[PDB]
C-alpha cells in the first residue's frame, strides 16, 4: 500500500531505502570475567543422572540436608559443594547406586490407591485396572520427612470437565507438618483452569512442578473418576548404599556431565578417588578447554602419594590443564563437630576463582592458585596425621604434585602450581594453560560467529578483533616483552591472519606470558 | 463465542491493518497470543 518502502528499485521510477549495514562495529560477546565450576557426587537428595544447578542460598534444600561422617565415605561432595560455592555457583550430577527405589502411587477407576516403588531411571508400566500413576522425581526417598499428598474436589470448568486440588505436604518426624505444593489438575485432554493455562495432568504436572511427575493409562481414561482422599503416605522410597559405587555408575554420570548443554571453566573432582572417573574428567578438560582440580585420596603416606599421581593416569602430554593435590591432614567438621578428612579440590577452585575475579575487565587469568594471599585454607583445629613424616619436595616438583606447607601468620595455604605436563617447559605451570585456553574460547567463539563470509570482511574482521583482545590482556598485564629482544622482536604478541586456499583461513597468534615468582634469591655483598 | 478464534479472522485482521490508509509507528502485539499473527506483525513492522 502506501507508505510502504521498497529496497530493491530495479529499473523503475520509485525511492527505497536499503537494510542497515551495521557490519563494521561487529562485536562478540564472551563475557570471559565469568567461571562456573562442574562436578559429579553422590548426595542425599537430587535428580539422578541429571544436571543440576546450585547457588549461594539454595544448595541446602536442592542438594538435600549434609550426611553424616559415621555414615561411611558418603560425606565428602557435600562439604567440596560447600567450600567451593563460597565463590561462584556451579552445576552438579548426582549418581546413585543400583537398588535406589523411589516411590509411586498407582490409582484405580474406583479411586482406592495402591502403593509400590521402582529403582531410579525406569518407567512405569501400568496394570489393567490402574488409571493414573503418581511418583516422586526430586529424588528423596520419602523416608525423613515424610511426604502425603492430599486429593480434594473443586468446582469444574466453564466447559463441564472436572477439576481436582493436588496438595502435596511434608510432615518432619518431629510432627512439624508445612505445606510444600498445590495444583488444580484435571483428566480431561483439554481442560483449563481458572488462569487459563492448560491443566491435563501429565503436561500440567511436568511443566510446572518441579517435585512430582505421572503417567496415565489410555484405555482407562475416559472413564476414569477420582474420589475425595485425605492424608495418603508415599513408601517404599529407599537410598540405597552409598558407601559402594560400581564405577559404571561413575562412567555414567560423567557421560551426562560432558553431554551437558551449559557453559563452566572448572571440571572440580569433587570427592571421587576412582581412576577411571578421575581419566574422563580430564578427558572433559581436553575436550573443552578448561581446567581441573583433582585430589588424590587424603589418606596415604607421603612414600605412597607419588604412584598414585601415575596411577590415577593424567600424567601424560595430553591433559595440560588439569592439576593434582594431596592434603594429608585431619580438621574438625564444621556441621557434625567430629574428626573427618577430606580433599583439597575445592579450596584449590577458590584460590582460582579468587584469582580471576581481581581484574574486572578481561577478568585475571595470570594469577597463580597459590600464595597467602589467595590460597589460605579455612579450618578448624587442623591436626597433622603423619606427624612422623616429612615431604620430599624434590621428588615431589618431579612427579608433579602440589603441595602444602605454612605460611606466615600460622596458616596453612597451598605453595604450588604444579600442573600433570611432564614435558619440561612453559606448559606445566599452572597460569599459561589457562591464559592461552581464556584466548583460545574467545578465538572460538569470534570464527564461529565469522564463519562463511566473504574474504575481505573475514581478513579486516578477523584482524580487528584478535587486536582489540591481545591489546586487552597486555593491558590487563598477562602478557610481557619477550626475554631475548634480540631474536624475537620485542612486542608481547605477533598474530598473523593468511590465506591458505580457497579457504582456509589460518590464524597464528605468538605472545609471551607473564612470569610467575616461584624460587626468590638474595645474594647479599660487601663493597670495599 | 469470541473464546476461540481461526487464525483465519486474525489474518484478515492483519492483512486489513496494513492496508489502512494511515500513519502509526508503533504495531503493538495487542494480547495476541498467535505465532502466524505475530510474523505478520512482523512483516508490517519490517515493511514500514
Amino acid at each position: 500500500s502506501q507508505y510502504s518502502i521498497q529496497q530493491s528499485l530495479g529499473n523503475a521510477s520509485g525511492v527505497a531505502v536499503s537494510p542497515i549495514n551495521a557490519d563494521a562495529t561487529l562485536s562478540t560477546g564472551v563475557a570471559l570475567n565469568s567461571s562456573l565450576w562442574a562436578g559429579i557426587g553422590v548426595f542425599a537428595r537430587g535428580k539422578p543422572f541429571t544436571v543440576l544447578a546450585v547457588t549461594e542460598s539454595n544448595y541446602e534444600d536442592v542438594l538435600g540436608e549434609p550426611l553424616k561422617p559415621s555414615s561411611g565415605s558418603q560425606f565428602e561432595p557435600i562439604r567440596h559443594v560447600y567450600e567451593a560455592i563460597q565463590q561462584t555457583s556451579g552445576y552438579v550430577v548426582r549418581a546413585v547406586p543400583d537398588d535406589a527405589k523411589f516411590p509411586i502411587i498407582m490409582f484405580d477407576e474406583s479411586g482406592e490407591p495402591a502403593y509400590s516403588a521402582l529403582p531410579y531411571g525406569s518407567e512405569i508400566e501400568l496394570d489393567s485396572g490402574e488409571a493414573f500413576a503418581i511418583y516422586v522425581d526430586d529424588g528423596d526417598p520419602c523416608i525423613s520427612p515424610t511426604r502425603e499428598l492430599t486429593i480434594e474436589t473443586a468446582t469444574a470448568d466453564s466447559a463441564g470437565n472436572e477439576r481436582f486440588l493436588l496438595k502435596l505436604t511434608q510432615t518432619t518426624s518431629l510432627g512439624v507438618v508445612t505445606t510444600l505444593e498445590t495444583h488444580t489438575v484435571s483428566l480431561a485432554e483439554e481442560a483449563k483452569d481458572d488462569m487459563g493455562r492448560l491443566c491435563y495432568l501429565p503436561t500440567a504436572l511436568e511443566a510446572r512442578s518441579k517435585y512430582l511427575r505421572a503417567v496415565v493409562n489410555e484405555e482407562l481414561i475416559s472413564t476414569a473418576k477420582v474420589t475425595n482422599k485425605k492424608s495418603l503416605a508415599f513408601t517404599g522410597g529407599t537410598n540405597g548404599d552409598q558407601s559402594k559405587i560400581s564405577t559404571a555408575a561413575y562412567l555414567r554420570a560423567v557421560k551426562v556431565l560432558n553431554n551437558a548443554p551449559y557453559m563452566y571453566t572448572a571440571v572440580l573432582g569433587l570427592g571421587c578417588y576412582d581412576n577411571a572417573a578421575i581419566t574422563a574428567l580430564g578427558k572433559i578438560c581436553a575436550d573443552r578447554l578448561i581446567d581441573g582440580f583433582f585430589d588424590v585420596k587424603p589418606t596415604l603416606t607421603y612414600a605412597e602419594a607419588l604412584p598414585a599421581v601415575e596411577d590415577t593416569g593424567l600424567l601424560g602430554t595430553d591433559y595440560v590443564s588439569c592439576s593434582v593435590y594431596h592434603y594429608p591432614f585431619s580438621c574438625k567438621d564444621k556441621w557434625t563437630q567430629s574428626r573427618v578428612v577430606f580433599g583439597l579440590s575445592g579450596v584449590a577452585y577458590a584460590a582460582k576463582a579468587r584469582g580471576v575475579k581481581k581484574n574486572s575487565d578481561v577478568g585475571g587469568w595470570h594469577y597463580s592458585p597459590a600464595g597467602e594471599e589467595r590460597a589460605v585454607i579455612a579450618r578448624a583445629s587442623i591436626q597433622p596425621l603423619y606427624p612422623e613424616d616429612t615431604p620430599d619436595e624434590e621428588a615431589m616438583v618431579k612427579g608433579r604434585l602440589n603441595k602444602v606447607s605454612v605460611g606466615t601468620s600460622g596458616q596453612m595455604i597451598i605453595d604450588d602450581a604444579l600442573t600433570c605436563c611432564t614435558q619440561d617447559n612453559y606448559l606445566h605451570f599452572q597460569h599459561v594453560p589457562s591464559l592461552m585456553n581464556a584466548i583460545s574460547r574467545f578465538f572460538v567463539q569470534l570464527a564461529r560467529q565469522m564463519k562463511h563470509s566473504p574474504d575481505g570482511i573475514t581478513a579486516a574482521g578477523l584482524t580487528k578483533g584478535m587486536t582489540k583482545l591481545l591489546d586487552r590482556f597486555v593491558a590487563s598485564g598477562a602478557l610481557v616483552a619477550p626475554r631475548d629482544p634480540d631474536a624475537d622482536g620485542t612486542e608481547p604478541y605477533v598474530l598473523k591472519v593468511t590465506q591458505a586456499e580457497f579457504d582456509k583461513w589460518e590464524v597464528v597468534w605468538a605472545c609471551c606470558p607473564t612470569g610467575v615468582a616461584r624460587r626468590i634469591q638474595g645474594v647479599p655483598l660487601l663493597i670495599k
